[PDB]
């Protein structure tokens, strides 16, 4: 039961963002990551079909026996995660309060920002949520739908990446934000060049970073945690794509040569 | 069930360095606070009664209603909170876990130390957590009686206190440890007075603010957070002994004016 792996999905590559701060922080914990690739991208996607996919990928890593499910994506979150987190046994975790609390403490503006998919910021989510804990605070929020697509073409690094970066947070310069929530798992990834264009007087929260610290006391407080030992089995990585390709990003990303993916196939 | 109090349960007066600081990191959480002032202090007893004690304070409290349970006492944490936990059907947290988590996040060079009272360090609590997380640490564990008393004698400030903490101390000193627990309520008010001691190399952790910021994390995740929104009531303060003398340690702790508190009786 303890042994059992801690299951993380997301629509691509984005979750990546989390599982790297897991290894980093749960270093005994055993980890199987799925993303659908083939399906990204979601923010844009209808609700509800985002609701039906993660579900999708939540019951391919149930077969997996699982101890634990962290939805590694802001959008899934948004729109998923009290209905599987209701329907499940074990303990669900979302990328979406971690952010925001952590944002609410880092803030001396009460000016926050945050950027993420078309869904993530139709929901509202970000802006509830902040609302909730510090009303005082004046949130901005804006959907940047070209920063996801820079990130899986693994070009996240190239000028043209920059260029459409610096256009695209255009509209959130001159609002005095002395903070940018990364609402997208995807983003961390884009980090030095969003850092770069927003300028060195603003903060930037890493949604999935914060949610391994509210993993680990989640570990304890249901007592499931994994014994003080490194994993027999090794991490396990899922795609519905290009098992070549993710490869490709999440070696260079994680910092592990040679990282096996296995491609498959859902719904 | 989200506008219920938390509860907090504590030997006596202690307990207040956990409760003021959830009045900073809980701004909109109402409190209801007990402390067994009338018993106190709870270090020198056996495990036994502490355990009875603790499921005393424990029932008088659920009778009132409350959302989530918070053991403030490390001594009482130590021996009851298994129980109490497993058997409460609402939340139920301790205050040594957060701390050992904590602490074993920061440490660099593996030694981490705890101080507490003898019932603490007796129950090898700590030891026990921090190994079950990390085997390869050397965890140091020393009681030290006389910081309480030096706490609620209001002596904590005074040129004595840092002799008598300087030679507590001591032993601590040879061990090349970089990190120390305060595991007792009563020691955050010597932190100042340690930190010197223990010198620039030594990051102390506050068992106390650990715990909060879990209760913070856990009011998320049961969505059970008190609305930011409208609107609360007074605090509640019960004691098993002097409700005039704790009136008064109360206020000149948590500065808070006319701070009102009621004796009761347990069993
Ligand atoms: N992983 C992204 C989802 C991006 C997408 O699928 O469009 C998130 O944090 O919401
Ligand atoms: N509250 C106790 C100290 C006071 C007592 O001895 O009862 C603790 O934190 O261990």
């Amino acid at each position: 039961s303890n042994q059992e792996a801690i299951g993380l999905i997301d629509s691509g590559v984005g979750g990546l963002t989390v599982l790297k701060e897991a290894l980093k922080q749960l270093p005994n914990e055993r980890l199987i990551y799925l993303g659908d690739t083939a399906r990204c991208p979601y923010g844009p996607r209808p609700a509800e079909q985002v609701v039906q996919f993660t579900w999708e990928m939540a019951d391919f890593l149930l077969k997996k026996r699982i101890k634990m499910l962290v939805i590694a994506c802001n959008t899934a979150t948004a729109v998923a995660l009290e209905e599987i987190k209701a329907a499940l046994p074990i303990p669900v975790v979302g990328v979406i309060l971690p952010g925001a609390r952590a944002a609410v403490k880092v803030t001396k503006n009460n000016k926050i920002g945050v950027i993420g998919t078309l869904g993530t910021i139709k929901s509202a989510s970000y802006e509830i949520a902040i609302k909730s804990k510090a009303p005082a605070i004046e949130v901005t929020s804006l959907a940047c739908p070209k920063f996801v697509p820079i990130v899986e073409s693994n070009q996240y690094r190239s000028s043209v990446a920059k260029k459409i970066v610096a256009e695209t947070l255009q509209a959130l310069q001159l609002k005095g934000l002395d903070t940018l929530i990364l609402g997208c798992t995807h983003y961390p990834l884009l980090r030095p060049v969003i850092q770069n264009v927003m300028g060195s007087h603003v903060t930037l929260i890493d949604s999935g970073a914060e949610t391994v610290g509210e993993v680990s006391m989640l570990l304890d407080y249901f007592d499931i945690a994994h014994t003080p030992e490194a994993p027999t089995q090794p991490h396990e990585f899922y795609t519905t794509g290009s098992a070549k390709m993710f490869e490709e990003i999440a070696s260079s990303w994680l910092g592990i040569e040679n990282l096996k993916a296995q491609q498959i196939h859902l719904g």
